[PDB]
């Protein structure tokens, strides 16, 4: 049963064949898996801006091992190249930075080579509270209605079950 | 910066219809550049679409109640008088 | 939906189809769209002033270097050449300076002429005062209204809920 | 069934044929059909103070693409000419400017005339505090009593079915 | 925005009998223009 | 409903009918209305005195250019009559110069002629640290009492909800 596809006057050759209860949960149950497929792709998009922070903020963590040793050498700058296998996903959908080119230059200013890749990737890695701020009102009124959408199928299931177990077979 | 992609009209210009509308310039496979003011906004309107079960269930909730509880007491109705049919023939004996 | 083609009754036509609480909800977040757009819109200018002087201070530095280069040498004065492949951004919608002939002189005087390039290029990035000065109370009046407008349609969402919960079918 | 029309005895002659339940369900429907047209027709009015906003700031962006050529020229002034075809719109209900004849004159102040226009058509968009501020008192005590009259007729409807439910035929 | 459909008055103007009645003007075969406001209240009563 | 006309035992009919609540209500709401037809009528008599300026120092615009063609002249006075058309709008109630008979006199001293025309006219429109000092108590004291007559109405509004909520049809 899919009524995505069926005209209006073909469900009701449905609804019929069906009786009047079985016509209300099926009414109920289609009600119920749109929205719930809308909510679950609802929470599909703030996931990303999740995921999108998890990727970022581990990034931040491997170029702090680099200003790790960049400092502990005796030398001014100790030229540590960065992890360009992984920290060079900059060329990408990203952010930018306004430094020159920087593909593996052994990265002498650990005051402003090192310590500006870092404080503009972890800055991305805020996007957290605009989607709480986005998506909040939303969230209340699609899931408000599940608990309505829920309620009512579970109703018409006993309302069903009263009506014929009151009808005893001869007796 | 913009990967020029059209979109798929054949289903999704099904907008020119009874349906929403977009206030956006002619539409018609345009290679459609702006991800975040072209393609961004023909979802964000196409989907605040999809958000219309919360009137359905406020509008018809007071009439279905009205309408199933009735329905209760119509097979019970009649699954009575199908009961004392039984019971007034059944006395009557043959012969005996 | 929108309304800004609507006509009056036209409306009533769609708010009356909608019911009460959805017609509600439609009026908050259609003005709830209206006040977010007028305050980006007027973020939006704000940020231009701001914008006109991470550009007119960065031309700054770059004329530092100049005057590194002027004064560093054995002679009276250098003979530096501006960089006007950016500083002759003065050609423009921008300020101006009252000194002859400009475009590439080997700029001699080091207190005469590279000190005022300077001295004017940096006073007009001092615009900031004046933006705050300017829009705050504004931003009062449009931010505290949009806490308003938040709050009176998380409530009817409430009300929404406990209307129709409280409609037991059967039973 | 329409009660606007019908006299006061009339209408106990349509009570006494409908029973006594059905009286009271008649009684609330058309209740909450009155109140239900008050509260759309009040958001009606509130909609149309949104409306005229979301017109009102639509030209000001187009004044502000003209802005956008006066500056950007080499002259001290561009001679501009407004997008008459919609921002004289003007020569309506509508505000006011105190600056001499307007039609297509090919704008010359960026700074007096331009900068002014919009200065006025864009406060005339902020009217949305004072209507928020002149009906949220009359909107509690509106939409308490809907709560109230949907879960009056909701209770009427439950003691309906347990009247009859308790008459057994026969048995 | 409204496609001017006339009622089936051979039967559903069986309102003129003793029947109910609607708030809206003269009614018999106008072109039916108001798919929200005249053909979605003219079921709306006569449903109830 | 106007309580101007009617009687005190008259209202009390008035009251009994409309239960204690609605009394409560339309107590408040007459309060309430009288006090904002009090304050707006103040803000009127302020408002004038602020419209009494915008017109006075928009005549001292006015001969201002007049000055800016007496001086620029060779002669030593240059004959500029004044915009009587506007200007001697003084035969009204308004101020008075110490200056003979002034109706277009190819106005000749701009040194004492002219400049004391503009120091008396726009020394009337110096009228507005005397309209703060006067009404500032006063503003306070009707701005303080308007904020609690709005709070005591909002707080009657939802006792008379939770007061009817309580009560159950059937059950």
């Amino acid at each position: 049963y899919d009524l995505g596809s069926m005209s209006k006057d073909d469900v009701i050759d449905l609804f019929n064949k069906l009786g009047v209860f079985q016509a209300a949960i099926l009414m109920f149950a289609y009600m119920y898996q749109a929205q719930s497929d809308l909510s679950i792709a609802k929470f599909a998009d703030m996931n990303e801006a999740s995921k999108e922070s998890t990727t970022a903020q581990k990034m931040a963590n491997l170029v702090d091992a680099k200003i790790a040793d960049v400092q502990s050498s005796s030398d001014k700058n100790a030229k540590a190249q960065l992890p360009d296998e992984v920290i060079s996903y900059i060329n990408d959908p990203r952010n930018d930075i306004t430094i020159s080119g920087i593909d593996n230059i052994n990265a002498q200013l650990g005051a402003g080579d090192l310590q500006t890749v870092k404080a503009a990737i972890s800055a991305k890695a805020n996007n957290l509270t605009t989607t709480v701020n986005n998506s909040q009102l939303e969230i209340q009124q699609m899931s408000n209605t599940l608990n309505l959408l829920t309620s009512a199928r579970s109703d018409m299931q006993s309302l069903q079950y009263r009506t014929i177990s009151g009808i005893s077979l001869g007796k």
